[PDB]
């Protein structure tokens, strides 16, 4: 039975509002409701992997696993296997997979980050899971960020703490945070970004929602505007939103938004908002297509509606050659020409590079670059033709063209990374000098760029 080249992944996020779910939640897993919904002809086709994030979840892990497995069994007639479950306070992530995938999944990791300081520490944060699926690394983050329309900067700070401190994926990738450790990273949750309009426009906003006219609301969505200004979620994607705001509803109906300030809200308004989101980041030139992104209409126990998203995601095999793993393949090489890093740092130390990739036996350190000043004040670190020739473990182009090289630029003085990026080996040609480029980030913020040329030799 052949190994898959693509799988489908279900992501769900639901703030349950500390209430038990209703008896039937299958519309969630079927991507039915509002927005970009799944075709009815697919209803009996199971996704390969289901990743379920909850916030304000009142259930035990056992209780929620019961409900999830029974719901998927009812839909698909398949008994899913539990890959992982992890809970921080009332924030939870469950990963379920088809039983045929049990021996394709390995290296399962879980972690959590608590976001608060002093008073703020004690209910917000994130949980995550990572694993390998054959040759492909997958990461998943469910976060419950700070509440309140006035707190978008605190949400952005929560995001950066989660990014920095969530310990998932391959610990040998020591310069890299979760935003570079995975072929595909999915980050979802009750992110709590709000529609930033005046509170006296509440009834106008509800009218727009009833007309399914979201454009003038989305133009004020804090997550879209902060992402456009590069304040958060740099280099992530989100599908277009075509479903009504998922917060804040009166419970047991979806006919009414409960926006008014009350003692229970700390005298805050909750104007209708897209609190509940799914974003992703995949390595360059890997197949990833969003197939659905929407909200259910028939699950009403919470003041939030569940959100679903589904993806078709490219995956690769666990390649074995006569040579690697366990040795290099002399017929393969990776070479770099006319390369240089442009850094935003105001510092003047020497820099070197590290190249990290699963196609190498271990990471490779370059010689120091030569610092120059750019025309507009920048630090330019020139490597020219000085970068090492990388020796992949497998030369077969059906393996090597699917790989990626992670790059860190490190201070010689401190051995700290000043920037991380990723180069695809999915080239237009082999044995040909071709341009390469990545932005460089550190703690998820832009710190520079790396560009130059690559020349890849494969056994063809
Ligand atoms: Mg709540």
């Amino acid at each position: 039975q052949p190994e898959p080249d693509m799988i489908t992944i279900f992501i769900g996020t639901w703030n349950m509002g500390n209430a038990p779910p209703p008896k039937k939640i299958t519309s969630w897993f079927l991507s039915k409701g509002q927005g970009k919904t799944r075709d009815d002809s697919a209803d009996y086709i199971p996704h390969d992997i289901y990743v379920i994030g909850t916030q304000e979840d009142p259930l035990s892990e056992k209780e929620w696993l019961e409900i999830l497995k029974h719901s998927l069994q009812e839909i698909t007639s398949v008994t899913f296997k539990t890959v992982a479950i992890h809970t921080l306070w009332n924030i939870r992530i469950v990963v379920l997979a088809k039983p045929e995938h049990e021996n394709r999944i390995s290296h399962i990791c879980t972690d959590n980050v608590k976001t608060g300081i002093a008073n703020t520490l004690g209910n917000k944060g994130a949980v995550g899971v990572s694993f390998m699926f054959n040759g492909t690394s997958l990461g998943f983050v469910n976060s419950h960020l700070t509440s309140g329309s006035e707190k978008k900067l605190r949400r952005n700070q929560n995001y950066m703490n989660i990014l920095r401190f969530l310990a998932l994926g391959d610990k040998k990738l020591s310069p890299f945070n979760i935003t570079h450790r995975f072929t595909h990273l999915f980050w979802f949750g009750d992110l709590n970004y709000r529609v930033d309009l005046p509170t006296w426009e509440a009834e106008t906003i509800i009218q727009k929602i009833k007309q399914q006219q979201y454009a003038d609301l989305l133009s004020h969505d804090q997550l879209l505007t902060e992402r456009r200004e590069q304040k958060v979620f740099l280099h992530f994607e989100e599908e277009e939103i075509t479903f009504a705001p998922t917060y804040r509803f009166e419970r047991l109906t979806r006919d009414k938004y409960a926006y008014t300030k009350q003692k229970a809200t700390g005298m805050k308004y909750n104007l209708p908002s897209w609190c509940d989101r799914v974003l992703w980041k995949s390595y360059p030139l890997v197949h990833v297509v969003c197939q659905s992104y929407g909200s259910t209409s028939d699950i009403m126990t919470s003041d939030h509606s569940p959100v679903f998203a589904t993806f078709e995601a490219g995956v690769t095999s666990q390649f074995v050659s006569k040579n690697g793993p366990g040795t290099v393949d002399s017929q393969g090489q990776i070479e770099f020409l006319r390369c240089y890093a442009t850094l935003k740092t105001k510092s003047q130390t020497k820099f070197y590079l590290e190249f990290h990739s699963s196609c190498l036996e271990s990471f490779v350190k370059s010689q120091e670059g030569e610092n120059e000043e750019g025309s507009e004040g920048e630090l330019v670190v020139k490597f020219g033709e000085t970068l090492p020739k990388l020796k992949p473990i497998i030369s077969d182009p059906e393996y090597l063209l699917d790989q990626h090289i992670l790059i860190s630029i490190k201070s010689s003085d401190s051995d700290e990374s000043y920037g991380e990026g990723c180069i695809a080996l999915r080239l237009e040609a082999t044995e040909t000098q071709l341009p390469i480029y990545t932005p460089l980030t550190h703690h998820g913020e832009l710190t520079g760029h790396f560009q130059g040329e690559i020349k890849l030799q494969t056994s063809q």
